[PDB]
């Protein structure tokens, strides 16, 4: 290990999973997003993306709206995926968020990302906590 920088300069986010057995479903409310550093003080455009992996189909892609000139968005909507538990367990949230700002820059250019692990049987429930965004350096168990 070495020291480097102290906390999550990335950014986080809050993101409400709750998947329901009676109903097969994965809902996903996205809060909000907070300290989402822009790649340009001018503005950015911060976007949540969710994809259900492994499958990362650019199909079934669901994001919210892409707000503009601001650093925290606000999105409050809520998502829904028929999904099993049996499947969504194994399976993994793919929650990264990132700006579009593809002007001028011919990049996706990646600001925080973070994995859920669906695999929790108190799903049913649901929680809410606030996913500390992290650099692409990781594990993908899809």
């Amino acid at each position: 290990g070495s020291s480097g920088s102290s906390g999550s300069p990335l950014g986080q986010i809050q993101l409400t999973i709750r998947h329901s057995s009676q109903r097969n479903k994965l809902i996903v409310v996205v809060h909000a997003c907070r300290n989402l550093i822009a790649f340009s003080e001018d503005g950015s455009d911060p976007y949540v993306r969710m994809y259900l992996l492994p499958d990362k189909r650019r199909s079934g892609r669901r994001k919210t709206h892409v707000s503009k000139k601001t650093l925290n968005p606000v999105f409050d909507q809520s998502f829904d995926f028929s999904v099993s538990l049996p499947e969504v367990q194994r399976r993994t949230l793919d929650v990264a968020v990132k700006n579009s700002g593809g002007f001028l820059s011919k990049d996706k250019g990646l600001l925080g990302k973070v994995l859920v692990a669906l695999a929790s049987e108190e799903l049913a429930k649901g929680w809410t906590q606030w996913y500390d965004l992290t650099e692409d350096s990781g594990p993908s168990s899809g």
